[PDB]
């Protein structure tokens, strides 16, 4: 952890928090523990970046529980818009088209969209505040996720069926956000800014998606 974390001012650490556990969600983790095997199962057929990607995900996570310690993310409710976009990724998984379903839901709209504004926050907040080694921690996972996305990309091969979970799930992911209203705007962040962006980011996806 670094040094200062604590010396950071109560309503910053509980934002930080609160978004660290939408990337490590320790008071409910427990209830997706079958997408542990469902994701080695997957990236075992696949195999390619897949394996290199489920390895990264059990590096965050590793990252978010040695940080935390001291200040555990197990004290945090996940909002439950999470939790649905989770539920639906486990069905996701155990779906006909789970190719195009996982790379749709997760790493179009969880990676591509919601961590995307998640990690943006946390980088800027932990800049601010000079807590370096999480900050660090943060720019590493901003570089993985840049490589999740583009993986992501080169799994899908229905365009028209891809945009439109794109399409789909994006109301979710807005709802994710809006929820977390009252933990984010203390960092210093309005909401409809937020939202804004994952339009943006939404509309570069899909454009991607349909240049690919």
């Amino acid at each position: 952890m670094d040094k200062n974390w604590f010396s950071t001012p109560q309503e910053i650490r509980e934002g930080i928090k609160y978004l660290s556990a939408h990337f490590y969600p320790a008071s409910i983790m427990d209830r997706w523990k079958i997408l542990k095997k469902l994701s080695f199962e997957k990236a075992k057929i696949i195999a390619n970046y897949s394996l290199q990607q489920v390895i990264e995900e059990i590096e965050h996570f590793d990252f978010f529980n040695e940080y935390f310690k001291e200040d555990p993310l197990t004290t945090v409710r996940l909002p439950p818009s999470y939790i649905k976009l989770f539920d639906g990724l486990v069905e996701d998984f155990q779906s006909s088209r789970w190719r195009e379903n996982i790379a749709t839901r997760f790493h179009m709209i969880t990676e591509g969209v919601l961590a995307t504004v998640g990690l943006k926050i946390l980088n800027e907040t932990s800049r601010k505040y000079n807590l370096l080694k999480f900050n660090e921690g943060i720019k590493r996972i901003i570089e993985d996720e840049a490589r999740h996305v583009s993986f992501g990309l080169s799994l899908i091969e229905d365009k028209e069926y891809a945009v439109k979970r794109v399409e789909e799930l994006f109301p979710l992911a807005v709802q994710i956000v809006k929820e977390g209203k009252d933990k984010i705007e203390p960092l210093g962040y309005s909401i409809q800014e937020l939202v804004n962006l994952m339009e943006e980011l939404k509309k570069a996806r899909i454009n991607k998606i349909l240049g690919s």
